């Protein structure tokens, strides 16, 4: 199995990859573990936003003609699109080295699945403008007009610890005052102001947990406060996730299959396919949900 | 399904044919089932 | 065909007997019209009105 010039040598397999990023894919696994599942063929979901009703009336004796209402309702509708990938190898090849029992497979179907994840990330911050039904573009979460633009006065990356606190609670109030939008909201941070966050307030003026320092102990409203490779320099992204606020629907789940091959020297071929869309939700009253920093 | 702005009309999904002529295939269905079968090849 | 399957309507049952109808009436315009283009050796079979 060997020649007598490399009896020294012991190449062994089963290799590594390449490590992934810092904080590469937080945001979409958390939108498609709480997706809802609808059929394929489903291109545009409109989904109804009724709105609040109620007039009422005090009294002392109680009989004043109490008075009715109903709700009103409009619709806001997003987009299914189709993500495909594939691979493969000839005839001469993978015979010659499937003699080994080398899992050639396996350093490519998880190296093909990745970057086809890494495309939807894509497609969840760049969205493109090539994929319209009627009027349900998607945009991307740092373009669209679904999304909330707040300009950021002080760069993040080089500001003290009192200017950080000063310019984030300047970006929460596009949410609870201007927007009156409640519930659990989460904070996403490009790595560079991260790197600056824990450079200076943080290790340096009494520690304590500093991601977890604003998480239940003085605002229990940001719930994960994380950084995303998406995000690059000074910008962040604050807003509400699950079916109130940024979600997602998955249209059909990641399969993959085998190419059959009829004759004998047919190339081994695999295909790896999904589909999903993305949409951030507004009230009826015009009130938008999610605000992307600078 | 129905959105909620319409949501007032029953559409059915029968579909209700189309319906042949009176004299179509009257010969054709004669000579087609008093047929002599052969082979496939024999032109 | 995977979106017409999701409300339950036939389009390829509205072609299986739309075809055999059709079929049945390109053989039934040999019968009574003929071609000229299927000739063996002098097997021409004319048409019904010009034979």
């Amino acid at each position: 199995m060997q020649r007598v010039d490399e009896m020294y040598r012991l190449v062994d397999s089963t290799g590594t990859g390449e490590d992934r990023d810092w904080g590469n894919q937080t945001l979409l696994g958390r939108l498609l573990s709480q997706a809802q599942t609808v059929s394929i063929g489903k291109k545009v979901i409109e989904s109804r936003r009724y709105s609040e009703a109620g007039r009422i009336n005090r009294s002392m004796s109680g009989q004043t003609d109490i008075d009715m209402d109903k709700t009103k309702s409009s619709y806001q509708k997003m987009v299914i699109p189709v993500f495909d990938g594939a691979y493969g190898r000839d005839f001469r090849d993978y015979e010659a080295m499937r003699s080994e029992m080398l899992p050639a497979l396996a350093e490519d179907s998880e190296e093909i699945e990745f970057t086809l994840l890494d495309d939807v990330n894509d497609y969840l911050w760049n969205g493109d403008a090539k994929l319209k039904v009627d009027t349900a573009v998607w945009g991307g979460l740092k373009a669209d007009a679904s999304v909330a633009a707040y300009s950021l006065g002080a760069d993040l990356t080089t500001a003290t610890e009192a200017q950080v606190v000063a310019e984030l609670l300047a970006l929460l109030d596009v949410l609870r005052i201007t927007n009156k939008k409640s519930g659990p909201f989460e904070l996403y941070i490009s790595p560079q102001i991260m790197s600056n966050w824990q450079k200076l307030a943080g290790a340096n003026t009494n520690g304590f947990m500093n991601i977890m320092a604003a998480v239940r102990a003085l605002i229990p409203e940001f719930s994960v406060v994380e950084a995303d490779s998406a995000l690059q320099g000074n910008q962040v992204l604050c807003s509400v996730v699950g079916t109130r606020g940024l979600h997602a629907k998955i249209g059909m789940m990641m399969s993959s299959y085998q190419v059959p091959r009829v004759m004998h020297n047919d190339p081994y071929q695999f295909v790896k396919w999904f589909a999903a869309g993305f949409q951030s939700n507004n009230s009826f009253s015009g009130l938008k949900s999610t605000v992307y920093g600078s």
